[PDB]
């Protein structure tokens, strides 16, 4: 087989606590002799389905739940078999996130949402509104700093602002998402993206800023604010910055609405190690000690495991995560999410760079948002012979 029998290969995004996860893997190996190798490939959410479609890849894939319906529909995921006693250990909300066509398709790990992160020494009183950011930036620029830097390459980070005044992905009614009813080019979405583009045109932000650039600037103390998730807190702890984590600014008086993700672990349908993967996930990772090892590396957010309590008091950063999560919406897990995200990525990048107007960018994204992975689609070469055209 392509996937090696008798070991586990696990893929997780490079922003998460892969070192802590590897520690859990080493404990599994110490107890059972089964080697666990953790990797963090680039473009994971795309690499996984490409390799899994050919029966290759990791035994276990970690990503937010929104990608998993597409993976399931394409036959890339094993059926998971947690018993009732195991299911009882995790919050019902988190199982809901990984339920697709009635089946649980992955193990939920933790709830993630973006928050506003700010430097208390530069900015003891962070802005309550998006609208006050230009004036704040002007003052900071005179002091050799800037107001705000965050990743402008992934639409996840701009979505909270696009959604604030009325943008939405897929309409949800009567227990169903309507894939023909998209909210990407409505008045609310246009208002939010226009605000973002104005920030860039007015030199308060730079369209080229990505995750690494924003993190480096915030953690060096060059910018007063950033927008990020729980995984980012570890590096800020290491930094010299005295930081707060708080509610995102409002726009037109309405809350920013981050899309809430549940980090989840799926088992590759091609894996010959499905029972090993179940043992590892249920009995090693989704335990107080397992989650602690990952969380101590990079924070997970609000974990799915009911029993977990490694602190004496609440973590105010988690409280802020939850406040933002409650203001936002849970991502759909439907297969159409990949098309939505590709479309909105294009719109934000093109509007931010000036390649298109906001109206044109969102018009296209609306059209483009409204099975995914099979060998004969995902293979990089041709599958028919040239002779066929004769
Ligand atoms: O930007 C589109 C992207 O958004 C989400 O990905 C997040 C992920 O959920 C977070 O955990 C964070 O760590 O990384 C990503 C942002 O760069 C969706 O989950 C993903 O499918 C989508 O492509």
């Amino acid at each position: 087989m392509k996937i090696e029998e008798g070991k586990l290969v696990i893929w997780i995004n490079g922003d998460k606590g892969y070192n802590g996860l590897a520690e859990v893997g080493k404990k599994f190996e110490k107890d059972t002799g089964i080697k666990v190798t953790v990797e963090h490939p680039d473009k994971l959410e795309e690499k996984f389905p490409q390799v899994a479609a050919t029966g290759d890849g990791p035994d276990i894939i970690f990503w937010a739940h929104d990608r998993f319906g597409g993976y399931a529909q394409s036959g890339l995921l094993a059926e998971i078999t947690p018993d009732k006693a195991f299911q009882d250990k995790l919050y019902p909300f988190t199982w809901d996130a990984v339920r697709y066509n009635g089946k649980l398709i992955a193990y939920p790990i933790a709830v993630e949402a973006l928050s506003l992160i700010y430097n208390k020494d530069l900015l003891p009183n962070p802005p309550k509104t998006w609208e006050e950011i230009p004036a704040l930036d002007k003052e900071l620029k005179a002091k050799g700093k800037s107001a705000l830097m965050f990743n402008l390459q992934e639409p996840y980070f701009t979505w909270p602002l696009i959604a604030a005044d009325g943008g939405y992905a897929f309409k949800y009614e009567n227990g169903k998402y309507d894939i023909k009813d998209v909210g990407v080019d409505n008045a609310g979405a246009k208002a939010g993206l226009t605000f973002l583009v104005d920030l860039i045109k007015n030199k308060h932000m730079n369209a080229d800023t990505d995750y690494s650039i924003a993190e480096a600037a915030f953690n060096k103390g060059e910018t007063a604010m950033t927008i990020n998730g729980p995984w980012a807190w570890s590096n800020i702890d290491t930094s010299k910055v005295n930081y707060g984590v708080t509610v995102l600014p409002t726009f037109k008086g309405q809350p920013s609405k981050p899309f809430v993700g549940v980090l989840s672990a799926g088992i590759n349908a091609a894996s010959p190690n499905k029972e090993l993967a179940k043992e590892f996930l249920e009995n090693y990772l989704l335990t107080d000690e397992g989650l602690e090892a990952v969380n101590k590396d990079k924070p997970l957010g609000a974990v799915a495991l009911k029993s977990y309590e490694e602190e004496l008091a609440k973590d105010p950063r988690i409280a802020a995560t939850m406040e933002n999560a409650q203001k936002g919406e849970i991502m759909p897990n439907i297969p159409q999410m990949s098309a939505f995200w590709y479309a909105v990525r294009t719109a934000v990048i093109n509007a931010a760079s000036g390649r298109q107007t906001v109206d044109e960018a969102l018009k296209d994204a609306q059209t483009n948002s409204s099975v995914l992975y099979v060998g004969s689609k995902t293979k990089e070469g041709v599958v028919h012979g040239v002779a066929t055209v004769a």
